[PDB]
């Protein structure tokens, strides 16, 4: 309660004012337009208050424009059709042709609600953070109501719809806590498994010395055994930033890359190809 | 009943009040709104007492205040337009626009309403727990009316629209029984069967010496047989956990699978090449 | 006929007393409850009588509670809006409100009676057995009426939508005959006729003396010439069981193929690769 | 015209009988059931003489029992509502029920009709005959009025709804005629023209005196050249059966391979892999 | 106009003798249904002669017996309901259960005139010739209303419903002109570009020497250059025939590929593969 | 303005005969004839002057048949149901059937009038031009309202609906400006950058001069570098046509594609496999 | 405004002279036009005012002609209708067959009116830039309200409905930042990390020098680790333009893209396949 406080006294003079001229007009017409100059107003109220109360600073006010211009009709519909003019002549042609109006935009006013819905409620990003789609990620910079503007990582700008946007998952980077990397890497199947172990003893010493940018928790992993000559490898860790800093996530992982890569060639460990007999005829 | 019988006194009292003065009042304004300050709180009960019977405790109360305001409706509007105003004059005019407006809201009170059966009825999951979507495994940490919001094994936050999740199969690694492994392995095709039937003796006695992780019963099994050169074999058994445990089922199948890379290869076992025959011209 | 003939005295009684206290009572409202006292119990027997016809010990009761509170209203609402506070004055409102609930609630009410048909009509499956769904494997442990519940090999768990499934091929392998195997290998194109005969014999042979896992009619197909290098082959023949027995049908068809492969080498017979020329600059 | 000839006769006694005290009666009750115990078994004999008519000896009956009980109703909701408790009052209340639960039965009668028109209408099998649906043989075994159920050729059990049959193509073998078959095999392309020549002469001659299996048409096909090494060829021919029979059509064509097979090494045809050169350093 | 010149006078007599007996009859029911009789016969030759101008010997007749048994009734229900018993009582109950069997029958007769209008209307084939649905060449053999009976090329005979093949695209052999080849192969990027003019002179004089089978313009077309090594070649010629001579296409076409194959080795071009470095260990 | 100059007449002596019995006849029925067989050639007017307005010589007149069938209905429907036999008896029946046809011809009167606004008001496409619907060329041979027909690059003909056509992107060839070429080849990574400063110089002078096939700018492009053997690249230049002519458009990219290949071995560019070790046990 | 302060003034004079003979006229038909004659010019500032309010110079008055016309409608249909020939006989037949047409009209309305909020609300794209549609990179250069049309990168020109555009993601590169490259590379394992050091400070100088080209802030990224054989690199960098710019981005990155080749063998980089163990028979 900031403004509610000052502006509803705005309509409240007219609330004193339709008193004053029922009892002073009846000791029909400008009875019936003072009674729809308030009707008017104690619909615009409820429009600040329940709008005073909502999740973007350009879909706030987009929507404010929304519902002021149908709340300017339908005050005005009432005041002509339901307060001067008499009834029940004119009052059921009109809505023949409101019926009309939606096998044209009846469909289009669907897509606006459930964008509403999207935005407001559901509410699954907010202005700056990078999101993924499909397996897109995207920054959002700019939220409509019936469009959001993303950023690609090359900076392409697309326009999404915000209903088709409603029956998808969405990702949000920046919402998350700090996120894990892979690094994946093949041996030769006859690797001993001292060497085995002594690597992964090694892998765990460089996680503990460089703890601004791992997590000390991992794990090494077997995923495969091939053809009884390659095993395929992983590295699970954590990082101590989410994806949405992406040029440092893929900087902090092309230095783990670069490390096992020394690894593995101080323990001397290999990869080869399967032996070929030849028959030389 | 825990508050109903106290509470239901409160709308009790004045059901005794409106029995008091209909008869000193005939001994019809404020005989018509006693009750209707009395179908709000009978009404009221149909909600407190139809809903201390449930599923989660975001979702119950998120419920609690969508039924409470139209609940909080459908009395004002029999007060006003069925028990002041008198009848059939407003009161089909009203119902175009009521109407008019389930061209708008209609769709998304339907999914409304199919997420309330998704989450109440079918309820797949609970929070904190492991399930699977398309392939994707993913813990729940949020259950809404419209959304559940989800983590995947790298900690995104995936945000998912419970009216598209109420068509799919959902996986629930929580409420399944122990689960099971496969690990997977290729042999040569010449192979004796003595080396066959002593590798199938020597798994199943690592399994019996490791109970606490595998149980006793499990199967060896010969996949293909490809260009008279590879058997392609796979081994079935069962661990003592489920699936939600992620990292200790990563860990425990990369131990059994070093374990058969060195029975193996203590029995002579391997796999070769096809030999090629070379026309030197 | 078990309950019915002692339950449905108890509406028989109040059938003997609206033909009572109408001769005294007409020598309107107690006049009119006793026949709406009694349009239910003889809508209920409508229910008991048309539901101990009915394939689930879960989901019939589970169906019991929604025709009995369907039927618990279908009551009330004819014995207070057809049968005591007089008509057409509040029977022309509710009625579309009544319309304004099947834009919220038909879609879903549309579902549920397209689970009962999957159910109780069309009928695919039972509790306990396996069944295939897209080429999944997948055992049948709860049926409800709007999910059924599935174990796949593994031992994950499914929460399966039955509208979603009742537009879907279902394959039931416990309702089925005994069923077919097939074993693929493959030959040098090369192998003389002779060798091919004696490797069919061979075959039929192994098949003849294990009855007891094996059909004796079977037949042995070429089904590819590649390169006048290689010819695919196959073996049908057939299990005296079904797939719902997963793990004895992977023993038995390990130890099929192991005996191919031992009777492919008591024939000499093989596999080998195209030659290669190599013209040496 | 058989049990029509003394059938009808039992509802023209009724029709003798409602003249008959209607003079006797009229020199209103018992007078308006005797043409309503009338209007029933005319609207009886107009089902058994236009289902006396009617392609499967389950789906006849399973459909009988289905019009049987809507004209159990038809004939009782028009006794009681049109021609005993006097029209309009009740008469407009049941027509909002019955139009409320067509937001309900509505789509599941709509496939109801659906597959009424694809099993007796558009009729493309019969129980026993093995057809296609997507690229998978089926034998058909049962016709239901909402599911057919199929064996596959490892003889698993199927379950397909008739409604999503009823759009999609398939194929009869049983219908059909004799059916046709390919045979791929490649050789070189510097095999001269003279001996595909003798092959094609060859290929001929097998089939003429083989006519139990083969019809004498044919044709010997070059489908590509491939890199100036390879002739991708093919043999069409015609069988004196149809795929229905599965076990045979396998058998005929495993000995025209073996027999192409024979051929090609009698006239000495090959195929060889392009050259390599090599720089040795 | 051949038969409606002698038949429609079957109807004239009785227009003579509805004018006849009504002012001998009124100097009211059997007034009334002699023009009803009249009524029915009045709309027979409406579809007598606006179904003589009416593309399918099966479908017309079938077509025929459809409008038949509609204009069979509503001759009879404005018989009874508008000319003998008289209205506004019955004549508005029947039209709920008329609306109301168009929850049932009202999608399957949306599917029937669809299928009218493919049939007769956009007519893309008659019974007799081959054609192309998805990529699959069939002939056509039977036109029913609701189903397409084709043949394959196999021989195998396909059932396809009409209002799924009312919105694909679909070719017509028949219906075409001379159809086209393509001839694809593939030569060394080193040969001689006077080599490959030699090769385009003595393609086109195969060509002209062959009329009968060749028109005389055609392109020889170098599709890709691949890695230095590739020229990726075609040959575009017209056929004198279409592809409904399906196995006289490939007769020509594999006598084409042969006189292709016996040019190139004329003119001594070939193939080569890329050598190989080898350092030698 | 032609023909309605003088057409118009035959409806404005009309005009005139509808003045002048209506004086003398006025000093029902022949005076309500004379508006409607007025009222019909005003309706007949609106027909010839807003379609001597519009884009086929095929669709047009099929067009006109159609409007002339419907607006020689809605004169005699309005004739006899609305100006000679007298209103609101018959005049609320026909509207039921009428509004019971629109669930029978409502779906296929709709994809009537989206192919009107296809072939008249979004118009891709004239007859006799070149189009690409989904990567298939094809000319435009024949407009009808429902129905387009294509010839294919084989001279295959297709039938095509045009409500489908209506919902896709389609191309036009013959509306383009002129069209672009891509050759593409690949060269070794060790080629001298002194030598694709060479390349560069002589494509650029075949294309000077050649001006009446080739555009003078172009540009020679690095698509990849890979494994630090090969560059691929490209070559993008304009034709002085459009892909409408589409066997010119392939011979002479034939001859740039040729000439392409005589500039890189006068300059000795080539390309060549990796190396390989060979440890020769 | 502009326009709308002197042309009102023409509704003025009529809003003057129906004021005028109304008081001389009541001291009913022409009194009843002169209010028809001015609320059509009433409807018509209402047009002119709210749209010299709109977003394309073609699609602004191909609307103007469409709300002109159907403002020319309901100013006549409401001037016969409603105010000269009297209400309530014809006035509710036309509308049947005013719903009629919606079952034509109606889905093509409603396509015409989601064009409409493609084009002025959600505005994706102005004439004449360059925007990606699925991946496929389309100039724009003409906007229509229900097509737009694009032009490809070969100049192929295409038209494409804008309510299947307004479902889909659509970019937009020239309202984007300046834009992103990508340009990998892979190099061998064994490669030591000195001379990564050096490829990095190397790369990092040529993108320094190159300030009009190139942005300063890049990086260098190794993604995999393969077989221990080979690392896969990329370098991310941004252009100082968008990819509007066509042409000028090919270019410039194929300078980048030879820059990274000369400084791979300046520092003596390579890769080189893995190698082979031969055993000779």
């Amino acid at each position: 309660f900031r403004n509610v406080a000052q502006p509803f006294f705005n309509y409240i003079e007219e609330e004193d004012l339709l008193r004053f001229m029922i009892k002073e007009e009846v000791d029909d017409g400008a009875a019936e337009t003072g009674r729809i100059t308030r009707k008017a107003f104690t619909e615009w109220v409820v429009k600040v208050y329940t709008s005073r109360r909502a999740d973007t600073k350009t879909a706030v006010k987009q929507l404010n424009k929304l519902v002021t211009a149908i709340l300017m009709v339908v005050t005005v519909v009432i005041w002509l059709l339901l307060l001067e003019v008499a009834t029940t002549k004119v009052l059921l042609f009109f809505s023949t042709q409101l019926v009309a109006l939606a096998f044209i935009i009846g469909s289009t006013c669907k897509n606006l609600f459930e964008s509403i819905v999207f935005v407001f409620v559901m509410h699954p990003y907010d202005v700056g953070d990078r999101c993924v789609v499909d397996g897109v990620a995207m920054l959002v910079e700019e939220m409509n109501l019936l469009t959001t503007v993303f950023l690609k990582l090359n900076n392409e700008k697309v326009y999404y719809p915000n209903a088709v946007l409603a029956t998808k998952p969405i990702s949000n980077y920046f919402r998350s806590p700090n996120m894990g990397e892979t690094v994946e890497f093949s041996i030769s199947f006859s690797t001993p498994v001292s060497k085995i172990a002594h690597l992964k003893e090694r892998i765990a010493e460089y996680l503990e010395q460089n703890p601004q940018h791992w997590a000390p928790v991992h794990s090494v992993v077997v995923k495969e055994i091939e053809n009884m000559n390659k095993l395929k490898m992983a590295l699970y860790s954590d990082h101590t930033i989410t994806f949405q800093e992406n040029r440092e996530r893929n900087l902090r992982r092309t230095e783990l890359s670069l490390a096992i890569k020394r690894m593995l060639e101080d323990l001397h460990i290999d990869y080869t190809l399967l032996p070929q007999d030849i028959n030389l005829t």
